[PDB]
């Protein structure tokens, strides 16, 4: 049994089981738009590890929220601790990728209580915005919001057209490819890429720079973080700052930013860190 | 002849209630309850204000309103967006607000996000919410995370007999008999017992993340629009001064009234009180 | 000296109604259940003129103020009988009685057929059986709703920019003027160009499969409680003329009466002339 | 290269999950399995129908596919109608239908109502469903309406153990291996163990059955080809009212030893369900 719905009382998600029942608990958290698939290559690799790779809310699998519903980063936490809950669990670990290691961060530092360690792929803090720019910011989210009945999904009538428009938005054919299977659906003309139309909406209110420091601050549980040198170190160096100044074990390799999916070497360079780390 | 005076109005994803007051040509204005208040919170207040129409709203999880579907929040800025999606269903390009208490607070909110929407705000007893720090705020997440874990478990009180629920509604001049009886009406419910409350567990919540300090004030000096607010002599804000300091800073108007922090609606006194106010600032 | 609830909702376990409340609390327990297309103030004339009753006037699912299904849901008369059901368990009633007109009087002989020990008593008004179709164009039947469905979501609902001309469309729905105001105020739903007809497209639907003859007339045989049935002399004996003879044969005490299909609700004089069979028929 | 096999197809009122088997240039089908099964009921014989295109179906609360919203029922014509659009959402307008038992007799009730659609019926021990006459309807729909009440107090079983819940699923016939094969699709982690995923609704009485009159003038109105296979001593092979029935229809039929759950049960019962059913799909 490798593949189950988790029924949460508010909604149902899709998931799928890696390694011995017996192993460490592990939730794999993936980034936006894309879905479990992402731990394609990695997950195989950690041996040692009991790893539900989850679908969040509205990928992958996993059902769209209801009406009304967002889809904001605090909403997934909650999905992530009711997922633990209906499996039993007490303490486990995340294993995250971009938006997923930014789920993990703020979960672990809301119920330190709960995470046993965090391993983080490329992914730290979200995007942030100030009091002075927030009026502002809710006027666009509530303008956007009245849009929202008139979003697109664009359909692709072949299955290798919607492979590389994923490429378009940067990763491998085999990336691509194996993200597809678990993230397409067919309609009329062929497959499109499922999702929710409100993953695109801006956000009505974004943690301050102070928020997120003292998220990362809270942390009390072990943390390995993996920098692709071809990944969000090369967008943002002001984070080679903030990152000098916390405790985080952090491993640089070469990559993009889905340097775990991308090839099997770059999965097996992520393999091979995580596997030390859940060992001590 | 004919007057609709309780519709429903449909949006996207929820479907609320609202009570109508006015000529169908008055000035449009919605009007905004307190915290598990609703609609009847304005029926004494809206009739003596004869030149608008109001659309006396009530919240999701409120009143007459549907209760929001599973997983939706009940936070400030959702109303907000279900304040404007009305406005956008009754065709309304241009309005003005009038809330009382939690209504005035999601009027400001609006107001500030939407400048060119918002012709006028009338806000009663309410004007900023609570709000928290950054230091704070993982702690406030990982409460609000286990409140959600634990809310299974509330349950809502049953009253036997209809004068039992609307004594449960006053608990010494904190809100009239009349008051609780009016709000009674719209906020009842049959249950096996007898009455209920009718609400939403989840207004229990508490918010994962609370607006800063600095975003609470941002907010306030983001209103463009003439702006009259109403305190109540007997209530909390008037004696604050954090708030006079504030307001000292801001252009509203301010008015003191006699009465408590349902002033509006305690009395014939206080509702006619109010409404000299708003009626002559509504009839620039 | 207390004021008393009028207006309420409903929850039920899977849809939340509205209901009217007349009457004193302790009157004898009635649920009264208006036509397709209508809602509770279908009883706004009548209503009132049972004094010994407590009538809880149910906007059906999809009608009036009470919500629309869930997506998917269906609008057959036995999903309607169920809710029916639902609202007296969640008032807490044992046994009770059915007042119905039209459609909801079809949905009372369902329901007292297939429950007898809940219903005491039914008060019917010009209806009694479904339009019913036979096995041999029943594959027929379920095609033609299956193509509806595929075809529902192109369904759309006028818009009346004027008050008086929604009215005067319910007239074409015939009724007298009173009637479709008195309607209007609980079925008019606020939209961008005005006034809309609040309804479910669903409701347009075909059945996917009718009741036989024989099913209709089983579910009347079942039967157990005393029945009063007002016919009018416009109504449904003047468009299946059949109807007469099939009344003979069952115990359904009949009053004959003037007045189109509405004619408890068209005018005084209806609702006078209803009001005294059914207050007479409840008293026994 | 990779190839999409699982897959969710949206409708307007629900989401169902679908394993979608054989060459994507297959003569279109749409597999549609029984009572509280899943689409894992055709992993044996699917594949074995190599040129055919088979959308194997989880129905509305089964397998992976969504329950239904609060409110709606679980009847044949509510499958019926789900596959409809299923198919219109693969933009597919003439296609084939495959079914096991319930899924058999909901495939009859859409070639019955819709000629036009479909192309071939191939049935597995299934055709009609029970019926119950208009008599009897009142007391049929006051059952239901009891038993809707009283839904709300049962709870699901739970499984400690994930084969203590397989051997569960052993209580008609079926093996072990067709039990486990459905159990990889049908079961959900729970705080307790495991527990079968299924609307507890699906367990309600139907409130207004098919009259016997109704089930034949469906079967009857079946106007395209149709394969129907049976258990050798099922209840649907022996019955005299069915064989009677079953011997004045056009439809090809074949007796096959085996059970309930023949084309699952085993490798050699789906070949030879296959053999069937590969011939009379080239046809």
């Amino acid at each position: 049994v490798e593949e189950v719905r988790i029924s949460l009382p508010h909604i149902e998600l899709a998931a799928h089981l890696f390694g011995p029942p017996d192993g460490k608990p592990v939730i794999a958290l993936h980034g936006w738009l894309d879905n479990a698939m992402s731990f394609s290559r990695l997950a195989p690799k950690l041996a040692g590890l009991r790893i539900v790779a989850l679908d969040f809310a509205g990928h992958g699998h996993s059902a769209h929220r209801a009406e009304g519903a967002s889809y904001l980063l605090w909403d997934y936490a909650l999905d992530v601790l009711m997922v633990a809950e209906q499996l039993g669990w007490e303490r486990f670990s995340l294993l995250g990728h971009s938006m997923g290691a930014i789920v993990s961060v703020l979960l672990a530092g809301a119920l330190p209580e709960r995470i046993e360690r965090l391993a983080l792929i490329d992914g730290l803090i979200p995007y942030t915005g100030e009091a002075d720019k927030a009026p502002q910011k809710l006027g666009e989210a509530l303008k956007a919001q009245l849009a929202l009945r008139h979003k697109r999904k664009p359909v692709y009538a072949e299955l290798e057209k919607a492979v590389e428009a994923r490429m378009r938005g940067e990763i491998s054919r085999e990336a691509a490819e194996l993200l597809a299977q678990r993230g397409l659906e067919p309609v009329p003309g062929g497959y499109t890429w499922r999702t929710d139309a409100r993953l695109t909406l801006p956000s009505p209110l974004r943690l301050t720079q102070a928020h997120a420091l003292n998220f990362v601050r809270s942390v009390e549980c072990p943390v390995s973080l993996v920098l692709a040198e071809q990944g969000m170190l090369a967008v943002e160096p002001r984070m080679r700052a903030l990152l000098e100044t916390l405790p985080f074990e952090r491993h640089h390799l070469p990559g993009g930013h889905h340097l775990h999916l991308d090839d099997e070497a770059g999965a097996q360079a992520v393999a091979r860190v995580f596997a030390a780390f859940f060992a001590r």
